């Protein structure tokens, strides 16, 4: 029964087995832990990325308020314009109706002027018509 | 008293004669003036249509002045139509630019969740993977148990 | 003396002719009131467009403080999308840094597992090395 | 004896086969389990190698959601470079049409001066020939009188 001596070396070698496979399971549990550990700061950067898009989705949203809001009050000072502008055209006519009368009756004062020449000599002639009458 | 009488007609033919020359001066002297009278009404009216024809000579450069109006008024229709066509092409393509943002960042989002499915799976994959190194470690070490309890 | 039936006649037509150099007198002025009558609203007309010259004035000017204001808040936008978008490109960097660094770990720990699949090979042969040596 | 002695010699010459032939199996039952131990010491090995090569697959899918989120960004400057050209040549455009109308107006205002002043020159003449109208009648009747005071 030389056995005893040879089983002293089955304990030592799987002991020597197992301390490797729980070496290699703590060492690799190690690395697969940092590894894992990368998912927080990966999370981390997607919500940044959500919170930027939020952000572009407010300031498209201002932007648009703000861009129809000016359209609008745009709108109005175009109407007041066009409003104030044909205002002017109706008071330009009105002007130039006031010219053509004011020429009508320049007109008229001329012609009264020429009438009372003429009326004039009617009465010399017809003055002087007495005087070579009473000749007699 | 035949030659008393004769003297007596020349008493008469000087008494008209008094009244003659006296008239003939009167309707001289009076026409001198009717005449006179008609030439301050001829200039009197020839001065007069002189006032009239510079204040009627206003009216062409008071036309003119309205016609320079109405073409500054025409000017600023022209200033607003050109004013309101570059707005319109401006909201026109302002309203191209805020759709290809929309679409551009709706893209993003579904990037974004993408990603996320990819960073859960790869948590999934890593658990999954620390379970075999456990199972592994705990099968091996059963193992250990099932060998020792026999031989030795 | 016959005199006295011809200026009978002298206050007729002196009366005569001054009272037609008082109707002209009269006719005229009333033309030259109505004429001169029109200088009122000619006044009133210039006055109008005057006071539509000053809203084109206070138009313009509310305008131009408008595209202003626009443009000043659509400049903050402007800057506000770019900060938004530089932080952006830098959580992009960042994340693709840590995919870098994630390929590097996962190669390490492949290179682990066959490290270990190599020292197994060595511990087998060595193991044998003994049970083939304790044939003596 | 001499034949007793052989039979135990016999004793012994199976005595040692009786170890071995149960070392010779001991050790083919020992060597036939240690290569058992490395056959799962290399199906775990590949086993957890597929893991990681899987897992070390979604890299290449990661780094195409990168590249477009990069290109969504880039599309993004483009975009705020568009928009930021018009609204400048906008208001480019926008200054000089603000300007023109400036000088028009001005120039307007220059007419209605205009006007105005030509609106008081017409009420001078006006009342400058009113009162020739004033002088005439005045002149005419005193004229009337130095005539009816001396043939009358």
């Amino acid at each position: 029964a030389m056995l005893d001596s040879m089983q002293e070396k089955f304990a030592t070698i799987i002991d020597s087995s197992l301390q490797s496979v729980e070496e290699h399971a703590k060492q690799m549990h190690k690395k697969l832990e940092q590894l894992g550990a990368m998912s927080l700061p990966d999370a981390e950067e997607l919500q940044n990325l959500q919170e930027e898009l939020a952000n572009e989705r407010a300031l498209a949203q201002q932007e648009d308020a703000l861009l129809e809001s000016m359209m609008m009050q745009m709108e109005q000072i175009k109407n007041l314009r066009s409003k104030n502008s044909i205002s002017m055209s109706v008071h330009l006519n009105k002007m130039e109706e006031s010219r053509l009368t004011r020429n009508h009756r320049i007109d008229d004062i001329k012609s009264g002027i020429q009438d009372y020449q003429k009326l004039g000599i009617e009465a010399s002639q017809s003055a002087q018509a007495e005087l070579t009458s009473q000749m007699e």
